[PDB]
């Protein structure tokens, strides 16, 4: 008897789909390949949409504490520092989307997630290299020759994931063809031009950008991440230290503000952004996926874990409404009530011109996922 639930992967989406269904009465355990747990050094952004979910975990309060609330987000030429839009978020977000925005650090808030998790049910160096739905159970086998069985599995194991291979058999060859430059900047280097660095703000170039927030309330911790042209990617790593005369060459010409930035960092990782990706997979027998092994896309809008997690939530709702012993049902309807939204961020992403003009993000941020019927 009782019905047991793998998920494959600790990651954003993972995580949360774990604490959701634990949180629900499932039977869950998580399963993720890292050695130990690491807290990425970056920032990340979370909209309204995704702190509504927060809120069914009982972790909204907490990152509203932690992390910073910026009053807009701003778009800004490079070259120039014009101000492009000047996207309403504070105070005006939280009363028409019904939650705030957000940006925080990434590694303390994968902490709390996984911190959220019922302890003893997530094991790490446990890398996924089998899985076989067998008809009525699947058996996964890990690479350090134990394995387990569930009734069902969810794949939150990214977008190199293992369940998707299992499904579709070898990806086909995606080449990398431009990197996000990434730095945490502290230090005197930040008082020194606090005046001038703005709590969100995208600079936009023809062919490149930098995106800068701060993840603390308290303003002591500025983050950027990038997006550039670059040499095919041929490194071990799945990031390589980068360095101040890389970034003054690739950001040439830019407004001093940003290149008060790159003079300001200490230390700089490089990672490569995959050309092209594949078509979603929902679901396929005892199996489902959800984040990036799900529907990756690139990350011009930036809300690939914010998607995941609304997978997650998703997930969740069609599970307690059919069971897992209906496992079928809960799988179509959960893809059912995802994969419009999943194709409109496709759709706006290949666009690649989110927040670069004045444009009404409600559709985004004003989403209310539990409210939406599940038909
Ligand atoms: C430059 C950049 C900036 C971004 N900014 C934002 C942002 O501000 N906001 C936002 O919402 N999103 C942002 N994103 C997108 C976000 O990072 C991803 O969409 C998100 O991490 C997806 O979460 P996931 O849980 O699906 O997968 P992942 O985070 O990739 O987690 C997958 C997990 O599965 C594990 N795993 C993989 N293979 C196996 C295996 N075989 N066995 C066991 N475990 C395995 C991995 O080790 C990992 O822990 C950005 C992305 C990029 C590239």
């Amino acid at each position: 008897g009782r019905q047991k639930i793998a998920i494959v992967g600790a990651g954003l989406g993972g995580a949360a789909a774990a604490t959701l269904l634990q949180q629900a009465g499932f039977d869950v355990e998580v399963f993720e390949q890292a050695p130990a747990f690491t807290r990425l050094g970056a920032g990340i952004q979370i909209g309204p949409n995704v702190m509504k979910i927060f809120r069914r975990m009982g972790l909204e309060q907490k990152l509203e504490l932690m992390g910073s609330h910026p009053d807009f987000w701003f778009s800004r030429d490079g070259n120039t520092g014009d101000y492009l839009s000047r996207i309403p978020l504070g105070e005006f977000a939280r009363r028409e989307y019904g939650a705030a925005y957000i940006t925080i650090h990434r590694g303390d808030l994968h902490a709390l997630q996984i911190e959220a998790i019922q302890p003893g049910t997530v094991h790490f160096g446990k890398r996924l290299e089998k899985i076989v739905d067998e008809g009525d159970q699947v058996r996964l086998d890990f690479a350090d020759g134990t394995h387990t069985v569930a009734d069902i599995v969810i794949g939150a194991d990214g977008i190199h994931s293992k369940i998707r291979e299992e499904l579709l058999g070898a990806e086909a060859p995606i080449y990398s063809g431009w990197v996000a430059h990434r730095a945490l900047i502290r230090g005197v280097n930040l008082a020194q031009h606090a005046d001038v660095f703005e709590p969100c703000v995208k600079w936009w170039s023809e062919d490149r950008h930098m995106m800068v927030y701060y993840t603390t309330g308290k303003r002591d911790e500025y983050y950027f991440v990038t997006g550039v042209p670059h040499e095919a990617w041929d490194f071990q790593g799945a990031f390589v230290d980068s360095s101040q005369e890389e970034m003054r060459a690739a950001f040439e010409g830019y407004h001093p503000t940003v290149q008060k930035l790159i003079d300001a960092t200490e230390s700089i990782t490089k990672w490569p952004l995959r050309n092209r990706n594949p078509l979603p997979l929902w679901s396929r027998g005892r199996l489902v996926l959800l984040g990036d092994a799900c529907h990756p896309m690139k990350p011009h809008m930036a809300q690939g874990a914010c998607m995941a997690i609304e997978d997650a939530a998703m997930l969740t709702r069609c599970l307690q409404e059919t069971g897992l012993s209906d496992h079928r049902t809960a799988f179509a309807l959960y893809e059912a009530n995802r994969k419009e939204r999943a194709s409109q961020v496709q759709s706006v992403s290949n666009a690649n011109t989110w927040l670069y003009s004045q444009e009404d993000p409600a559709w985004v941020y004003g989403y209310d996922l539990y409210g939406q019927q599940l038909e």
